[PDB]
């Protein structure tokens, strides 16, 4: 008798294959089984192994949801209104994780399992690329159910679970959220072309024409041909800003921004602290304008944001915005509320200016966007993670009229190659750890929350021939046993090959070996995440960057403002050689700079330019005593 | 001063030429042809416009006595270094495939294309896509392949082209313009309401709506494929013209895609209209009056019965497509070894329609096609159709191209049954690049993308298919610690003689010394045991090639007792070593085999 | 028919195998082969296929050997006797390199063909260990033939055209040669234990009893118990100061020096430009003594040199002495005849202090050993390598009474689990970066002619489960092909496996990986190569350490003396942590150090205390221009 999963095949009056699982259904010719004869079984017959309240479910015409009192309350924190801006973020899939439900995929289940490590780390709060339940036609943003986390990763009460105990540590969990656009096999939309006269017939943006708001622009122009569909059911046009099975919310409708703002009470009301709202430059749309960036579509964020100011005190709001800076501080709100809107915007051109500054050895295009950079509400702060394009649309943040380096991109191969790929922090610097270190040294000391990539700790690669977006999206290379000690089960059935890179592969680089050895560059992290950690100037502190005689250098002092307030510099070298630097610290005489890793004490700092000296590509960390 | 070379380097464009492998031309920081539109018309070359290509003398039959050899010309061989297989490489490796024991290479489309689906939307049907090389590099390959008895066929998409075709921008851009009519257009979306979608999670309508000029275009497959309006006249010649341009260059044939799919007609599926068949044997006398030996090949996904009509007229011999592929062949074979009988493989032997004369089967060793990727089975007809839910194996690599080694485990018992069936089965056989030395598949990378990784030749880098950077390689070669290039490749499976590569070049060699296994005759031979299934390849005439073959489909040693009367006092001669079996008398011939077993006998006088 | 040589097979009135050879011997059943029918050939018979004035000759109870002038005459260099002090040493074993007979073994054919990388990477003289015929019992260095080269290595002319080709290029060629014993297969033992009354029965040491020579310790103390052995045939003990299979020479015997000398006249005659000798404290032994470093020994080496001096002009004259400092220089000769005796004594302990050093992160165990170190004669050179065992006796220099870090070797993990072993670089720093540029930046800067094995320059490791001595001894790893591009041959038939280490290994880690990317190590090893090319002070100059404010980092300067003289300044940080220093460069005020590898200028020397600061493991090279 044969005993088949489709994988995994075993060969055996009587009445040993479940023995890593417990939970397994079992079935002959299509019969739920629970001795051979009794079901007419002959030799060479083949059994199969298949798995075995959880969903939103549409009744009489209306999609009727849960809601956050129908599961366990999950234990929160003390509440610090401004925990986000001494946070360290760290965005991770949940597929690409921990397996800990041995089917291949990464579930919630085996995140909890490995939040030891990510404390010891030193990570302050967990970013979760959206889970809800979802065809995954463009990874995941396609939301299906936004009351049903998909059943690949697991239930809802495993998301109590991880909020309570990534609570117990002193880590929070925030995740992305799609506003302009769900998905076809959302209920919604199924209602809505199927039930014009129906509560969900105006749920969406229909029209008998194409010809109307003309203005805007097609993203995905290489897939799109126009942001107008024919839809053959409703025989009518809806509107998809993004692909055609994402059509876009009507927040026209106010029952569609009620119903939307209540799924933000339904998480919040579970036990989580934040949420990214993609795609919120889209969710008006008017005629003569390009359907961007309008006063309502700011209008109905202002209106969140106070719904979570009053019933959901302590929580954080963040912007996924393709824009440059001085167009996404629109969205952190009016300046003289203090904070009306999103608490958090993500500074996009950081490391495209980083980037070119180091390959062409000048602080200038990092010095310029800073001085560029508009100020923010004081209860706000400035997003900054390590990467050039965003996850929903593979696009690098330009302006033609505002970015000097516009047409300089293009003339850098490593720039002009990787255009539209998502790549880590390895690859995009040719693994060289001194500017590997110097990159992560900027991220962890520049003003803003930073934000972490999983597995750009250790060094992870990429598979970019698995896609533009899924290639930095492979399993965390723990040890370097079977896949990558990521998940127990076969290989073949895993979601996505481990890494097998002669330089980048968990046989190479996983979290073991470089947990066991010093000088690595986990520990690395680690020591540079312990250090900021002691340090609120790094968060909180005011930035200034200081006089030079090498422009090949970049130094800046970030000081909590007050008496005995938190004073750090930090100097980086964009050289790939040794650079002498004379600093004007005329404002800081008779301060002491001690060096953070090694407690070094270095010459007071007195009226005469003080000399620093680095080496290719080097930096320091001093703190300011007295 | 110091400077960067990079594509990274600190003479020296010389320099960085030398160390790339590449040629140096191919004071005064860093350092980094096909149809052409004339106004309205889109003029495209002509086959005089390059050097003709050495034919071989004319054989009516050839594509009967053939092994076919389909092999992506991204994933063989890479010459320019760039880190894509171009044809340039191909010609390079004709050697192998000579040595192989192949007959003719089946090629999937090289024309120039924005790759929007596996090169299946074709953008110009007068270039090769430059990755791939030249029109001119084809008249090396043809005439290279021929020096040797090697021919040539590749894909021709027939139905669609791609929506970055010439003639499609001016379609929308100019409606009473010549090529306005070119594809098929309407103002409402309720036409043609009575066929299904193909692809019916990515597509929601055959129907869509062009921008620029605000009308309904047909797409059978996907909506940069707009079908094409085959009732207009020009349309026609215009198509059959491209099949005159690389026949003229030295091509022996092609396979015609999307065929069940040319012309439409409200009130019907539009699905094997009479007009389609029409046509199809206007393209036949097109064929055989103006390039005499060529060979038509039918791409259908469509069951054994509702394809055999694409051969055309039977009184004619053959007025219409040479070929049709028999599809739900191993979805058989591999049931029948998961069942241990050989009932699914005699029942669709039993069940096939009769062919002309001068007609063939194709028979290939894949589960699901390569335009779409449907298993084909009928409801009727097929009394499988439920029983492949029942396979765990059958129902996990669903909709996914998968190489053999794959399908069954890599066990080198089965692969080598499977593939004695398809070299002695009745039909010309095809054998995808990778089969013959074990290649594994990535599926990670493409339900169709799978199967097309590179060619593993030598455990050196890049599996010695280039010689670039592994990250300009289009394609990673497969890493797996089972089926890799450093575990499987040809430079290691050609040393040692028990390898599977010896294995399929001795089948491949004993195969072309018995025509019978192409053009014989079946015969099934009545068994005892149902787990064991013998047939018979005779050739008609005195002094015909005669050959016996027992594939024995259990996993256990089993016997059998044959019926070979019908050529008593004959003697049966094992092929592979020559070894003389006892004469046969009047007594039930007894043989002994192996679990997943065969065996080959030259019955002779 | 079975074609067969071992690993490859090929099944086949007829009269393909050779197409990578031309060359190969095809027997059928013992019997020398050049149709079937004509040599009883059936079915599933086999063919083998074997490979086809080489030697010196015993005839009548004398073992001739062949002469120089019998040779091609290979073309010398302009003679410049001074070359070893700028000379950059590669040693590297001719099995590792290059197979180009493909058989599996490194040959003299493939050295050739890799000569263009050695240029390329910047070594002046490659150095060869002992490649003579020998029955490879103990490396190579049981000598059975001082005339013969090892057949598995190639011919003596095939010697002529490399030293030929490598002269070409500018580059020299010195090998080992054992002194103070042969192997037993070695003609002159085997006469000596068969004829006594012969001219070879005196050639070794002989005596009835074991009761002799008492007083000298035993090297090998693991394997031999007793320096004397009883030979069955001469009924005899023979004397044997390494292991049994290795009698010693008595040099007590006049003929045996003049035949020891000749054969240093015949490989000079050929056109070799160097000699290390080996066991050279070992040549004479004298009853009440150690039997080491006697004087007639010295004496020996003294005569040998003028025999140099006068017939080969510009030759140089190595000694293998594990013997501290201090004992060494006693190989240098008398200091008065400014050299009598060897040009080169190697400075062991060196690393030894080095490595201890960095992980006391203090400077004092480097700089005792180098005022420790005597004065040398004007025209020798010490020999600097980085290893702290020689590859004949796996011990490491120490002096109970001189070492004052005799006791702290044992105190430190890597050194006490790495006693005996010999091992490379990169595993030996465990693949620190930093550390690997830090330790090869001493090697190119302290005093004396540097030594750099064969594959430190990229990062390769060692095998050390293959063997003490064996497992530094891997094939070169040149691509990431198989056999790491080193032999086209069967994997079976290799000498050794090429490394497959998941992080030291040729797929991971090879020239042609390490060539095509900047920040490699391969270019950093080569950009320092180059930079101390352009400066004779690092290998003529006079040794200062400079006064400094912290112990934590050495800090030398190298001048060349006279006025405009060549002057750099070497700045080594040993702290794993930044660290500020204040040197005492007053000697040099108005003087302009400019960085080496970026021509960056840094402040101008004065009369203050020259403040310069360095990371962790960092160094500096200045040029002091006026
Ligand atoms: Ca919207
Ligand atoms: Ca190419
Ligand atoms: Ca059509
Ligand atoms: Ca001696």
């Amino acid at each position: 008798l044969k005993v088949s999963d489709g994988s995994s095949e075993i060969f055996f009056t009587t009445p040993a294959f479940a023995k890593g699982k417990e939970s397994l259904r079992f079935l002959y010719d299509g019969i739920r089984i629970q001795t051979p004869e009794d079901l007419d079984m002959e030799d060479n017959d083949i059994i199969e192994a298949h798995r075995e309240v959880q969903g939103s479910h549409v009744e009489g015409g209306v999609v009727e949801h849960p809601d956050a009192k129908d599961f366990g309350s999950a234990a929160a924190l003390p509440a610090d209104p401004t925990w986000f801006k001494h946070a360290v973020f760290y965005e991770v899939l949940v597929r690409a994780f921990f397996d800990a439900s041995a089917d291949g995929s990464g579930d919630l289940r085996g995140l909890i399992d490995r939040l030891d490590y990510l404390q010891w780390l030193g990570i302050d709060c967990i970013w979760l690329p959206p889970f809800y339940d979802s065809p995954l036609r463009d990874g995941g943003y396609d939301i299906r159910d936004f009351y049903k986390v998909l059943p690949e990763f697991g239930t809802v009460d495993d998301f109590v679970a991880l909020v309570d105990a990534a609570h117990r540590r002193g880590i929070r969990i925030i995740t992305d959220l799609v506003m302009n656009h769900t998905s076809e096999s959302h209920p919604w939309f199924q209602e809505s072309r199927r039930d014009p006269d129906g509560p969900y017939g105006d749920y969406y943006v229909w029209s008998d024409t194409s010809e109307r708001y003309t203005d805007a622009r097609i993203i995905f122009v290489d897939t799109e041909e126009s942001n107008w569909s024919f839809d053959p059911v409703r025989r009518q046009f809806y509107w998809h800003r993004f692909f055609s099975h994402q059509p876009d919310l009507n927040y026209d409708n106010p029952a569609v921004q009620e119903a939307m703002i209540d799924v933000i009470r339904f998480w919040l009301g579970l036990g989580i602290d934040g949420f990214r709202l993609d795609a919120v430059p889209y969710l008006f749309e008017r005629e003569g304008t390009n359907c961007e960036n309008l006063p309502e579509t700011h209008a109905f964020l202002k209106r969140v944001r106070k719904v979570v100011d009053d019933e959901f005190p302590g929580r954080v709001l963040l912007a996924e915005a393709n824009q440059w800076p001085g167009d996404v501080v629109e969205y952190f709100g009016d300046p003289n509320t203090g904070g009306d809107e999103c608490h958090m915007a993500f500074h996009f051109p950081l490391m495209p200016r980083i980037f070119m500054a180091v390959r062409r050895e000048s602080r200038f295009p990092i010095s310029e966007i800073i001085a560029q950079t508009p100020p923010i509400p004081d209860m706000a702060q400035w997003g900054i993670f390590l990467r050039n394009h965003d996850e929903l649309t593979l696009e690098m943040v330009t302006d033609e009229e505002r970015d000097y380096m516009y047409a300089e991109y293009a003339k850098d191969p490593r720039m002009k190659a990787n255009v539209g790929i998502r790549r880590r922090l390895a690859p995009l610097l040719d693994n060289d750890r001194n500017q590997i270190e110097l990159f992560t040294a900027l991220l962890l000391s520049l003003p803003g929350s930073p934000v972490l990539y999983y597995g750009d700790e250790i060094g992870m690669g990429d598979v970019i021939w698995l896609g533009d977006r899924d290639g930095v999206r492979i399993p965390m290379q723990w040890t370097p046993d079977r896949n990558a000690g990521f998940s127990t089960a076969n290989p073949g059935r895993l979601y996505l090959p481990p890494s097998q890179d002669p330089v980048y592969g968990y046989q190479a680089v996983n979290v073991e070996a470089q947990r066991d050895t010093s000088t690595s560059l986990l520990n690395f992290t680690r020591t540079m995440l312990a250090v900021r950690r002691r340090h609120p100037a790094f968060a909180v502190g005011a930035f200034q960057e200081l006089g030079g005689s090498n422009p090949s250098v970049l130094a800046y002092v970030r000081q909590v403002a007050g008496d005995d307030g938190d004073t750090v510099l930090c100097v980086n070298n964009l050289s790939r050689f040794p650079q002498p630097i004379e600093l004007d610290l005329q404002q800081w005489t008779n301060y002491t700079p001690v060096e953070l890793t090694g407690h070094v004490e270095f010459p007071r700092i007195g009226q005469v330019p003080y000399l620093l000296t680095l080496p290719g590509h080097g930096f320091y960390w001093f703190q300011l005593t007295t």
